[PDB]
C-alpha cells in the first residue's frame, strides 16, 4: 500500500511516530559513526517509512506489509511497544564513542572520518581539541569559537532576518539577481542548523563575481564573522553574526550561486531532504538509467542533458508525480 522509494511518496513535516523514528535514526547515526553505510541507509529508509504513516503506530501489527521494515527495525519498534525502551538504543545513547563522535560530527567543518581520526586519538572534549590548535583548520577553529550559538536550533525569526539582509546584498549588487531559501527552512521546518541560500541571475553570465560582491557587502555591515569562498558551484559557507535585541546569535549560512540553467537542478538538490534527494537518484538511476545531480540530468547511453525550467519538469521527466517541498521530509 505504501512505495518503496521515498520519492514516491509524500513524507509531511509532521507526523505520528517520533518516537519510533527517533530511536531508529539513533542507530542509523551511530552505523554512520562506524562507517556502516548500507546498515545506516537500512535504519534511515525504515525510519522514513513510519514518517510516511498516516497514524501512530500502536502494535506490532500495523508492520504487516511495509517495504524497508526488516528483522532488525521491526525488533526495535517492538521493544519500544512493549517496554518503553529499547536496550540497544540506551546503550548507544549512553556510550562514549557514540556521544564524542557526535559532540565532534556537529562541529563546523568536522566530517565523520576527522571525528573517528580525533577519537582513535584519544580527543573527548572541545578543550581538548582547543588544546590541539595545531590540529584544527581555520574553519574548524571557527566552529569551536561559535560552538555554543551553532549548537542552538536555528528559528524561522532568524531565517527571515537573515534572508533580509542577504536579498539587500544581492540586489546592491546586482540589480535583478534573486535569492532563494532553500535546505530544510524550505521543506516547512521550524527549525534548523543552518539557514541555505540558491543565487541566480534570469541571464546566463550575470551571476558572475557577484558572490564576492555580495560578501564584501555583508563584511563591511559587520555580519560576517567567518567566510570560506570556493571557486561544483561557487560557494560561500559562512558564519554570520545576527543582531539580536541586546544581544547576538552567530548562525551558519551556505550561499550557493548557480547558473540559471542549472537552477531548477540545484534548488532541487539543495532543498532536500538528504534521504529524500539520494532515493531520487536511486530511482533515477535504477527505475530510469538517468543520472540525476545538483546540475543536471544526464543520459549516459545517448550522452544528452535534460532542460528544465522547474522542479515540476524534472519530476514529470522521471516519471514521477510532483512533490512539493514540504513533502519531501523523508
Ligand atoms: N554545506 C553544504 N555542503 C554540501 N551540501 C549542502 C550543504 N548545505 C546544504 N546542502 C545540500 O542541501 C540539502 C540540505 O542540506 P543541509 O545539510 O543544510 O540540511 P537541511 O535539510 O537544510 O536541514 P538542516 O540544515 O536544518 O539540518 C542537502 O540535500 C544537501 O545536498
Ligand atoms: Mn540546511
Ligand atoms: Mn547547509
Amino acid at each position: 500500500w505504501m512505495p518503496a522509494y521515498a520519492c514516491q511518496r509524500p513524507t509531511p513535516l509532521t507526523h505520528h511516530n517520533t518516537g519510533l523514528s527517533e530511536a531508529l535514526e539513533i542507530l542509523a547515526e551511530a552505523a554512520g559513526f562506524e562507517g556502516s553505510e548500507g546498515r545506516l541507509l537500512t535504519f534511515c529508509r525504515a525510519a522514513s517509512v513510519l514518517k510516511a504513516l498516516p497514524s501512530p503506530v500502536t502494535t506490532l501489527s500495523q508492520l504487516q506489509g511495509l517495504p524497508h521494515f526488516g528483522e532488525h527495525s521491526s525488533r526495535v519498534v517492538q521493544e519500544l511497544l512493549e517496554h518503553g525502551v529499547c536496550e540497544e538504543v540506551e546503550r548507544v545513547r549512553r556510550s562514549e564513542r557514540y556521544q564524542t563522535m557526535k559532540l565532534f560530527t556537529q562541529i563546523f567543518g568536522v566530517g565523520v572520518k576527522t571525528a573517528d581520526r580525533w577519537y582513535r586519538e584519544g580527543l573527548r572534549t572541545l578543550d581538548d581539541l582547543r588544546e590541539q590548535p595545531q590540529k584544527l583548520t581555520q574553519q574548524q577553529k571557527a566552529g569551536l569559537q561559535h560552538h555554543q550559538d551553532l549548537s542552538t536550533p536555528v528559528l524561522r525569526s532568524d531565517v527571515d532576518a537573515l534572508q533580509q539582509v542577504v536579498e539587500e546584498a544581492v540586489g546592491q549588487a546586482l540589480p535583478g539577481a534573486t535569492v532563494t531559501l532553500t535546505g530544510g527552512f524550505r521543506r516547512g521546518k521550524l527549525q534548523g542548523h543552518d539557514v541555505d541560500f540558491l543565487i541566480t541571475h534570469p541571464k546566463e553570465g550575470q551571476e558572475a563575481g557577484l558572490l564576492p560582491r555580495v560578501m564584501c557587502r555583508l563584511q563591511d555591515q559587520g555580519l560576517i564573522l567567518y567566510h570560506q569562498h570556493q571557486h561544483a558551484f561557487e560557494r560561500s559557507f559562512c558564519i554570520f553574526r545576527l543582531p539580536q535585541p541586546g544581544s547576538w546569535k552567530a548562525v551558519r549560512v551556505d550561499l550557493v550561486v548557480a547558473p540559471v540553467s542549472q537552477f531548477p537542478f540545484a534548488l532541487l538538490g539543495w532543498t532536500g531532504s538528504k534521504l529524500f534527494q539520494r532515493e531520487l537518484r536511486r530511482f533515477s538511476r535504477k527505475e530510469k538509467g538517468l543520472w540525476l545531480n545538483s546540475h543536471g540530468l544526464f543520459d549516459p547511453e545517448q550522452k544528452t542533458f535534460f532542460q528544465a525550467a522547474s522542479e515540476e519538469d524534472i519530476f514529470r521527466h522521471l516519471g514521477l508525480e510532483y512533490l512539493p517541498p514540504e513533502q519531501r521530509n523523508a
